[PDB]
């Protein structure tokens, strides 16, 4: 129905606006363009599902996410990514880690803060029903 596209349509202004704050936040700055396979050609064979801010934005505007639940898997993504391409001891890994680890912190957080939890539990019904 229109009504749930209308639903849908808020959740996208939602995603667009917590996707806006992280990558606006200069310790993401990293996390804000897919790797270039210049600078790091072993990476696209390592990490087999890359994820960036700017992919997920483009992820939003072509209506791929129906919750938020499937917006923070991808946030997820790029903190695992993170953790697995970049695990060593030595502190550029170490910068990195922590630096992923708190996009998706700060994510988690600002969801809590304004996700309404009946929005979120209306997109989830939507979606199985589909
Ligand atoms: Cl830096």
């Amino acid at each position: 129905s229109m009504q749930e596209e209308d639903t849908f349509r808020e959740l996208r202004i939602f995603l667009r606006n917590v996707t806006h704050r992280l990558a606006i936040d200069k310790r993401f700055r990293v996390f804000t363009k897919p790797v270039d396979p210049d600078e790091v050609p072993d990476y696209v064979t390592v990490i087999k599902q890359p994820m960036d801010l700017s992919s997920v934005i483009s992820k939003i505007d072509l209506h791929k996410y129906l919750t938020v639940k499937d917006y923070l898997r991808d946030i997820d993504l790029i903190c695992s990514n993170a953790l697995e391409y970049n695990p060593d001891r030595d502190p550029g890994d170490r910068l990195i880690r922590h630096r992923a680890c708190a996009l998706r912190d700060t994510a988690y957080a600002i969801i809590k803060e304004e996700l309404d939890e009946d929005f979120e539990q209306l997109c989830e019904e939507i979606q199985e029903s589909r």
